[PDB]
């Protein structure tokens, strides 16, 4: 019905949690949420192809191992205890890789609010993947990424994919902004509290 209404009443909800006393991210509900935001990349086209392994196989792998689960603490302290934080298709290094989509599509929704009047995608597309994701990609992958760019559908194109107006999607973009924001500092703590890193 209305795909970003349900994304940003998932995060509302995650960031309400994050802000409570004794915050607790329960797994299952928190890689749902990520998986509400999984269609997006493929509705900007070919240049978010690497999204496909980079992002939503690795929300799918998290809502598979959710089932064993609590919370995000309790995930990421099994892994530092059997010291495999760093070791593929863990969970933590997993965890690593979908807070990064959570924070192109912030600042994606960020730049398209920015941008508003311009009837192109190109730049808050461009300008959120070469600040999130870039850094941590090959030179051959970042040059398929620029000429996936003409293949962006325009922004009323966007729009009509995700069933919303101007307004209401403003609305809602700017909702997930957010609560993904406060979400997203609390993914960051959690590893750089523990000395983990952010950048592997
Ligand atoms: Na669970």
């Amino acid at each position: 019905d209305k795909p970003l209404r349900k994304i940003s009443a998932a995060f509302k909800k995650l960031a309400i949690i994050v802000n409570s006393p004794n915050p607790e991210v329960p797994v299952t509900q928190f890689s749902h949420a990520c998986s509400l935001v999984s269609p997006l990349f493929g509705c900007l086209g070919i240049a978010f192809k690497f999204a496909e392994m980079d992002y939503v196989a690795k929300v799918d792998d998290l809502v598979r191992a959710s089932s064993s689960i609590s919370t995000l603490v309790v995930m990421m302290d099994k892994d530092i205890e059997a010291d495999c934080v760093r070791k593929a298709g863990s969970h933590t290094r997993n965890l690593l890789r979908v807070k990064r989509g959570l924070d192109m599509v912030k600042v994606l929704f960020e730049q398209i609010i920015a941008s508003e009047g311009d009837n192109s995608l190109k730049d808050p597309a461009t300008k959120s993947y070469a600040q999130v994701f870039a850094p941590h990609h090959g030179w051959a992958i970042r040059k398929a990424v620029s000429l996936g760019m003409y293949a962006l559908p325009t922004r009323a194109h966007l729009l009509n994919m995700l069933k919303e107006d101007e307004a209401a999607a403003k609305i809602h973009m700017q909702s997930y902004v957010n609560s993904s924001a406060p979400l997203i500092t609390y993914l960051d703590n959690l590893f750089l509290s523990k000395q983990l890193g952010i950048d592997w």
